[PDB]
C-alpha cells in the first residue's frame, strides 16, 4: 500500500540526507513525519532522502495493470 507524489519543482540535495528530485519525477512517499518541519522522506530511482513537501503534489493511489 505504497503513497506517491509528483515533483512540481526541482531540488538538488545539499547533504547526504536530502533527495534530489526533478519535475515530473514520481516519488515514493516513505514518511511525512521528519525531524524538519515541512520536509518529507521519499524514495526515487534507488535513492532516498528528505525533500521540501511543497515541491510535490500528492497523487491518487490508482495504478494501471503491470507486466
Amino acid at each position: 500500500a505504497s503513497d506517491y507524489c509528483k515533483v512540481i519543482f526541482p531540488y538538488e540535495a545539499q547533504n547526504d540526507d536530502e533527495l534530489t528530485i526533478k519535475e515530473g519525477d514520481i516519488v515514493t512517499l516513505i514518511n511525512k513525519d521528519c525531524i524538519d518541519v515541512g520536509w518529507w522522506e521519499g524514495e526515487l530511482n534507488g535513492r532516498r532522502g528528505v525533500f521540501p513537501d511543497n515541491f510535490v503534489k500528492l497523487l491518487p493511489p490508482l495504478e494501471h495493470h503491470h507486466h
